């Protein structure tokens, strides 16, 4: 029987397993599926750990999430089309669940799917090579439970290893002598650490917004965020100042591009991540910027230089969970033969070029959201993934953007229409800034 | 011609290059040598970086050294037999030089040797395999300068990748909810961070002693160190208490095995390291405890299951630099044919078993130092490495041990006789406790 290797059991890899199990139930023959996961459990970025740097096994820590993290977008825009929030929880919950609650939801679906038996945990992939003579990938993996490395052959490899875990960590003059903490978002864990401190947050994207907000919520004396392109531009609280580019540090004094200076106690580098695959040779290794049209991926999933290799979730993300589903169903269908890939590499490269050109046609945020919605629509049309109201999910993101513009610190105190019923989610029992307790127990009451 | 791969350009790898260059100068034909180094420069652990976790390229940070680090033992006991301190700096320096000074000394020797041209920097090794049919090792390496992975064939591989860089990081109840910093020694950089703080130092070996001392020197409010075996036992300062095993944390309250408690602000795990090779398959991968008799290494260097593979510096270390030299000369001679390895695997295994039994015969510290001295003596007798006064080196370590027992905080305010001239080194211009400045400049005046 044909064999498929899935690298990673985060939301993407899990979606891939769910896709195959769903086809098997229909009566389709499916390949053998082996999912390799470095961590001790599934969940990907959502599987929280206090650990930073290297894990208990000596492997790079994957987790980039922190304490107090809540859903940063409306949940209504990431609902699985085949497994609703209502089905999982029974009842209606608010629109921005804490990490532990979304983790439960992710896990609930694959528990029902009975796909855990396909996963090997504590088993980082070390290497993948392809031999055209045999038409097989050789996957080398290390099993930390037995301290033994082995290799096995597969007809396909689906890489779902993430791209928000290997940090971009710039050096600025003074970083090495600064008497204070300098920590990348990747290693950030507990906002309580900076209570009563002046925090400098470098960056102007998703992580800067949220980590700055966590530090603010948990009692930072002040937040100073700095940008090198467009400011975030929100109406910040009184103790939050947005400055232009950092130039250098002299002692604990930060110098900015407009000539202004500020003393800071700690620096959090919210400077993003790189696509990094420590386990791939040149001929298989995806090289791309983080954006909505990923380089060298036909239909955003099939590797143009070897289309028997696929990648999931390698785009930057407005949509998340149901985009990964759409991708996983598509990749599944390509492997099963329900979809046939072009034999013309020129055609695959042109597909990517079209996507890049279309992404770049406008820099408008609503255009970007709609662009990715269009991508999900495109993939869903080409498989049996249950169609869902993508326009409705789109409107949720539009409303979410409006809410953040109005009150950046209170945007999580809002509800959105379910794409299934059209009904507004309930108000949560506690305002975000006062909801210091993380637990799922406290959230669900 | 024959080819040798050296993995790592720390003191061990550097000693290996120097060994081969020395033989070439004698008129011996030598193999091609390729040294792969993950970092941007040589020096191994001594090559300091402010970075922790993953480096700028996304690879695990090798550095385990910190600011304010000074030589841990007498320099007279680690002097190269073929390159004295005098020949280098010219003058006579004190006996405990700061990191930056020793780095310069290390650098000095290999600069003179003209071996840098054999080294590829920013080039972590990804994998090594051996094929018996071809009798070749295939080394796969990633060049971060070009973002390109390649592979090449070698007749020998010499692994000098260190074993004090992948940390042992235990979990204790309360670690994940502790409102304070928890950092393994590997990630410890600036003692100033803990000024005015109550610090818990877990451990009772080299790292606990020195990191605890740095925290003390740089103004920690108090140090509580904890042991699970033998206490360190020194006469500690007034604000330093040694406790038995940590049981758990409840909030910031540490509970110990004797029923006592102590509130702490930060925890530094000085809990040691594992031997960890992310780039080796089972049939080549050394598995061993950290000790003086390393498992599965004939003569402490030749891998018993494939003796064309060698390992340097995998022992725990009383002796350092001149032991690595002795090892490197020995491995060189095996490769050149000046030494012939046994064709009897049982004999190689018996060699290791003898070393283990002899190490275990006594737990006395002086016995342990003499044991490794005997190892260096053994290796040096079997090559043309110049013979030096090993007994004198022993006496230096013995004096060092006694100074530490007398005053653990001031042992660095001592001098020792040169192993070449028998002249007591001059006293430094500032007592250790007062010598806050790191610079080599401040040290040398
Ligand atoms: C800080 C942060 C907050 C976020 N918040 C939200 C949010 O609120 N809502 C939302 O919808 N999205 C959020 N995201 C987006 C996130 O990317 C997706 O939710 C989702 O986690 C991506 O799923 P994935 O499976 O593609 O990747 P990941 O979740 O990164 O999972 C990849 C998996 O691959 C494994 N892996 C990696 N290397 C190897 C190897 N060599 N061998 C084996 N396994 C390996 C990892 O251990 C991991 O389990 C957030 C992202 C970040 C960084
Ligand atoms: C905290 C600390 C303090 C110490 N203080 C002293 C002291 O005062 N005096 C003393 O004599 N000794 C000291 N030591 C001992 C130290 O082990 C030796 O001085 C020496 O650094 C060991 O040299 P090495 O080359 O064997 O290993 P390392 O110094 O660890 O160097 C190994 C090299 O291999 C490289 N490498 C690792 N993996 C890869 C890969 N996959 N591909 C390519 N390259 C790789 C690393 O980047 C590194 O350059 C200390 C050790 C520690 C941990
Ligand atoms: N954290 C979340 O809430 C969350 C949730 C889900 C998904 N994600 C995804 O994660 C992706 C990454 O989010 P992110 O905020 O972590 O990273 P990011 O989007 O790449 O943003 C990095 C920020 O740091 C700045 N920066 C980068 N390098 C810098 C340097 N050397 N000096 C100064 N500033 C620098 C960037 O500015 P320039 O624009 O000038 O480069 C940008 O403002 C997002 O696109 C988002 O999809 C995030
Ligand atoms: N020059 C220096 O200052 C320096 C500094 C660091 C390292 N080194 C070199 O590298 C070696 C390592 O030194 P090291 O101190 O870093 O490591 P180490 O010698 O392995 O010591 C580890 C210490 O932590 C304790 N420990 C380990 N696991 C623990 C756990 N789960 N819970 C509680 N305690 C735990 C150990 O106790 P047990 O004994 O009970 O296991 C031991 O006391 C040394 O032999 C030396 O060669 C040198």
């Amino acid at each position: 029987t044909k064999r498929v290797a899935v690298i990673g059991a985060g939301p993407s890899g899990l979606a891939q397993l769910r896709a195959f199990q769903s086809a098997a139930d229909q009566g389709a023959e499916i390949p053998e599926i082996v999912c390799f996961e470095k961590q001790a459990n599934w969940g990907g970025l959502w599987n929280y750990t206090w650990r930073t740097g290297l894990d208990e096994n000596g492997e790079p820590v994957h987790c980039s999430m922190y304490r107090y993290l809540w859903s940063n977008g409306p949940k209504e825009g990431l609902e699985f089309a085949d497994y609703s929030f209502e089905e999982h929880f029974g009842k209606q919950i608010a629109s921005y669940p804490p990490r532990a609650v979304l983790f439960d939801y992710i896990e609930g679906r694959v528990h029902k799917a009975d796909v855990r038996k396909w996963i090997r945990f504590n088993s980082p992939v070390r290497w993948v090579s392809y031999d055209a003579e045999t038409a097989k990938f050789t996957v080398t993996a290390h099993n930390h439970e037995t301290d033994s490395t082995y290799s096995e052959d597969f007809d396909h490899v689906i890489c779902a290893s993430g791209h928000f875990s290997t940090p971009n960590v710039p050096f600025y003059e003074g970083f090495d002598t600064f008497n204070g903490r300098i920590v990348h978002a990747h290693d950030f864990r507990d906002a309580r650490e900076f209570e009563g401190k002046d925090v400098l947050v470098m960056g102007a994207s998703s992580s800067a917004e949220d980590i700055g907000s966590q530090c603010w919520k948990y009692g930072a004396k002040s937040i100073t965020s700095c940008y090198r392109s467009a400011p975030m531009g929100y109406a910040w609280p009184d103790n939050w100042e947005e400055k232009p580019a950092l130039e250098k540090l002299t002692g604990k004094t930060a110098h900015f591009a407009d000539g202004s200076t500020r003393d800071v106690d700690a620096i959090i580098l919210c400077t993003g991540y790189k696509h990094f695959f420590s386990f791939l040779p040149d001929d298989l290794r995806l090289k791309t910027a983080n954006r909505l049209a990923t380089a060298d991926l036909y239909k955003g999933v099939a590797y143009v230089h070897n289309p028997a290799m696929f990648y999931l979730g390698m785009q930057d993300q407005w949509f998340t969970f149901n985009m990964f589903d759409a991708q996983a169903w598509w990749v599944r269908d390509a492997i099963l033969g329900r979809i046939t890939l072009p034999k013309d590499k020129a055609a695959m490269l042109a597909d990517v070029a079209e996507r890049e050109t279309r992404e770049e046609a406008s820099d408008d945020v609503k255009y970007a959201i709609r662009y990715q919605a269009d991508y999900v629509k495109e993939l869903v049309a080409e498989t049996d993934y249950p169609s869902f109201d993508i326009d409705g999910a789109c409107d949720a993101f539009f409303e979410w953007k409006k809410h953040k513009a109005k009150d950046i610190m209170a945007f999580r105190d809002n509800s959105y229409k379910s794409v299934i019923t059209g009904t507004m989610a309930p108000v949560h029992h506690t305002p975000w800034k006062e909801a210091l307790d993380d637990s799922m127990e406290a959230y669900l009451q």
